[PDB]
């Protein structure tokens, strides 16, 4: 109803405040942080870096982040709880599956996957008793048969619990349209779904058409940009070469079209990143030293400068995430 | 030098006894047992099944198993330590990588992989202080570029520590030849290497040639013969069409060639198996109700009746594993 799960327990949605709806503490792989912590220097070093970063985000006004790391992104909810408590920032944990499921997940049926997502929402993650407040799913442009199982299981878990679904897409492939079709074939309301990484495209017809159907639009890659780093193949492939201003103007664009209630904004940042080339984190941190504070420190003023009312910005950063995260469906 | 690391700490070579050199407590995926234990009923149920299975094997003469589950096979060394202590059977843990590395492993350099294998051997696995006593690697027929990195990292870790390397091969594609070539390019002695799943072929010339170069030959799929399951659409690509006796005779064949010193025998069994289709464990347990006791209860007597002397059988099951596992440079 009006309470959501965080890694410190249930909170009322009024307490969430300024919420970043797509972030990561650490982007990794199942088991990896605990098997090889010195990849990140140490577990302690990683935790301290996350606490420093989250504390700066809190100074800048952030009160909640949603960590959309799944099992196969190496989600360690014990780490999430430790850094949440120390930074005093709410963290919502995720269930679901991203793009790197191990065999023990890849070979499961839609029914089995449904019961796994329900366990993480209704019972707890691992043996921690920490419950997920969101379901994260990911597809390639053309959805694979396994990915379709994952989306149907996510829809079924969402209908049984009321918690929302948020996606990874290839926006240049208009990936959201095939995702939306599968979700609706399962009876899932578009108001329970955020189509993420949507600022990766400048195709406003695609974006507005999803928004008109009641989907939430995740403009969550705003600081991702390898401009100046064109000589870095791996960084360019990851971040793109569109400017952060270009990405942010899509926020204005969707407001101007009348869809401010459908916008969710985030940084998609992280404090460690093992599921890409070595030292990618140092490259990203040089691009955006603000980290997760990039949205409140850079983007919000940029948009106010362009004339967007304060009330509108507050609605996008506070009201929209609250409506989205509040469990809404079967009691 | 003459101490072997187990999940309960170091043991002397003489303590190892009858050793099964390729086994699994649970074939899974990294993080999976912790995240979804009810897939196996419960963690408790899996543990209890494994303790009964190990005690059965112990009553059939087994004293040590080598669990060749890697990180990406969901190795949980805390589970191994628990079941080892309750069954009074030594378990040697593994490092290395099998065929399901996640992105955080697949994108690593040979230098990075070498350091991870070294951490698990020299420092410990996770935060447990339990050190690996063997390095497990796997390839599919024609070695992929990443698999080649794994094999080279395994060779370098072995050379720094004396710990042996054991492999998963496609024997029908003669995959050991490519593995050996890579190991030798690194300066690794063949006597530190077991080429596994070798009973999956009838090509005796292929096996003898490897043995003559000094490789250990892992005849570890003996009970994966099934016989009777052609109605199944997932128990013929995992299990066999040749009888277990046929596989077992390869042991005798190699003995007769004068290579009994080169032979390692095991079951490649497990007590849980999530990295396959659902309910596979039920199929497997019905086909081989002996589990890890299949080697001592069926294969040893079969060889004895074919005229292999006790002393030779003890050499294969006690002496060879001890020489293989004892860290050596
Ligand atoms: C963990 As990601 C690079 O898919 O947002
Ligand atoms: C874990 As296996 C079936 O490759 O020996
Ligand atoms: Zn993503
Ligand atoms: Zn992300
Ligand atoms: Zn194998
Ligand atoms: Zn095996």
């Amino acid at each position: 109803g009006d309470r959501i799960n965080t890694v410190r327990g249930p909170i009322t949605i009024s307490e969430a405040g300024f919420t970043l709806t797509h972030e990561h503490i650490c982007g990794s792989s199942a088991g990896f942080l605990r098997a090889w912590p010195e990849f990140f220097g140490s577990r302690k070093a990683l935790a301290e870096k996350a606490v420093r970063g989250l504390r700066r985000a809190r100074a800048a006004g952030v009160r909640t982040i949603v960590d959309v790391s799944t099992f196969d992104l190496g989600r360690d909810v014990s780490l999430l709880a430790e850094v949440s408590r120390a930074a005093d920032v709410h963290i919502v944990a995720a269930t679901g599956l991203w793009l790197d499921p191990p065999l023990s997940m890849r070979l499961r049926s839609v029914e089995e996957l449904t019961q796994f997502f329900l366990r993480e929402i209704q019972y707890g993650i691992e043996d921690t008793g920490i419950r997920a407040g969101i379901i994260k799913v990911a597809t390639t442009g053309k959805v694979t048969p396994f990915q379709e199982l994952v989306l149907r299981a996510a829809a079924r878990a969402s209908l049984a619990t009321g918690v929302p679904v948020t996606t990874h897409t290839a926006a240049s492939q208009r990936g959201g349209e095939q995702q939306a079709a599968i979700f609706e074939s399962e009876g899932l309301s578009p108001s329970r779904v955020c189509i993420g990484h949507s600022d990766d495209t400048d195709d406003l017809s695609y974006l507005t058409a999803l928004a008109a159907r009641g989907y939430l639009i995740g403009l969550d890659h705003i600081p991702h940009s390898a401009i100046g780093l064109e000589d870095n193949a791996s960084a360019s492939a990851l971040l793109g070469i569109r400017s952060w201003q270009t990405r942010a103007l899509l926020i204005k664009a969707l407001i101007d079209q009348g869809y401010m209630k459908q916008i969710l904004v985030s940084n998609d940042w992280l404090f460690g990143f093992s599921s890409y080339v070595t030292n990618i984190m140092d490259v990203m941190d040089s691009v955006n030293p603000d980290g997760m504070a990039f949205i409140p420190l850079r983007v919000i003023p940029f948009l106010r400068e362009k004339g967007i009312p304060q009330e509108t910005l507050a609605g996008i950063t506070v009201t929209n995430p609250a409506r989205f995260l509040s469990p809404t469906l079967r009691a």
